[PDB]
């Protein structure tokens, strides 16, 4: 699709099982949720933003459906506001802006 | 143009009369920049990120230029770590998101 941007980009994601809504953002580095639980061992992981730093654990080859396609990346959990989708998963949808 | 997400989506603009770089990030809901200098009044402002709130200072109705673009907006200056366009600005430009 072709997202305007009048209103945040959220888009319906799938992942340990559950659908899940999260920001398309093409301004983050990483990909993050809130309250996922995934299996497998992760490792501790420090994320900085607007505000301060995020503690986080991060785990490695997850699979994402983003809202129909597989991708398989890093995804890191921890008490964040938002979910986020980051370039990290993006460039594997082949995302691009356009103006 | 239209952009691909494997490096960091920079940009030159011209801000006031300055030119500057800036991340485009559709996950960001202002415009603030940390190295510009504007002058006369602003309005004090918080906003919100990963971490917390910061305070910054909101100058109205200043001249951006992106991409041949010239357009008037809301600019907030404050201690972000990284000058940011968000989907304020890139409305203004008619920029989409597209997979
Ligand atoms: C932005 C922030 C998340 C705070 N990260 C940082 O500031 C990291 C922190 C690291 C650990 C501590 C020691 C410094 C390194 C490198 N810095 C990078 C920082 O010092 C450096 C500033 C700079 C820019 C241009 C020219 C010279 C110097 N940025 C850079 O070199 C490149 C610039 C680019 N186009 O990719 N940017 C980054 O390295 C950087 C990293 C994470 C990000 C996440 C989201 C959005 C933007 C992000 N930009
Ligand atoms: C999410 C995470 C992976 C940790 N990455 C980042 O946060 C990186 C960090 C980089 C270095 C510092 C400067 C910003 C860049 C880009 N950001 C992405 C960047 O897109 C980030 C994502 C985000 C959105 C909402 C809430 C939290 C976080 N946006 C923001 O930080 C913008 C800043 C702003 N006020 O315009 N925040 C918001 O637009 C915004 C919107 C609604 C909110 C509701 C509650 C609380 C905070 C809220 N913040
Ligand atoms: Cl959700
Ligand atoms: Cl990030």
């Amino acid at each position: 699709p072709q997202i305007t941007l009048w209103k945040r980009p959220f888009v319906t994601v799938k992942v340990g099982g559950q659908l899940k809504e999260a920001l398309l953002d093409t301004g983050a580095d990483n990909t993050i949720f809130e309250d996922i639980n995934l299996p497998g061992r992760w490792k501790p992981k420090m994320v900085g933003g607007i505000g301060g730093f995020l503690k986080v654990r991060e785990y490695d080859q997850v699979p994402i459906e983003i809202a129909g396609h597989k991708v398989i990346g890093t995804v890191l959990v921890g008490p964040t506001p938002v979910n986020v989708i980051g370039r990290d998963t993006m460039t594997q949808i082949g995302a691009t802006l356009n103006f």
